[PDB]
C-alpha cells in the first residue's frame, strides 16, 4: 500500500509451489494490456513474483495475502 502503486507490469513465468507466508506478504493481479494475465505474489523481501491464477493453489493464496474488496 505504501511501496509502489505504478507497478503495473506484465507476467510471463509461473512458479508452481507454495511459498513461506513468512516470506510472503500481498500479491497483484496484471494488467488487462498485458498479453498474459496472471497474478502476483509479493514477499517481504520486496521482490514481486508472477503466477497463474488457474492453479487452485494462487487462487487460495490471493485469498489468504489479501481479499479483492475494494469498489
Amino acid at each position: 500500500t505504501r511501496g509502489s502503486d505504478i507497478s503495473k507490469t506484465c507476467c510471463f513465468q509461473y512458479s508452481h509451489k507454495p511459498l513461506p507466508w513468512t516470506w510472503v506478504r500481498s500479491y497483484e493481479f496484471t494488467s488487462n494490456s498485458c498479453s498474459q494475465r496472471a497474478v502476483i505474489f509479493t514477499t517481504k523481501r520486496g521482490k514481486k513474483v508472477c503466477t497463474h491464477p488457474r492453479k487452485k493453489w494462487v487462487q487460495k493464496y490471493i485469498s489468504l495475502l489479501k481479499t479483492p474488496k475494494q469498489l
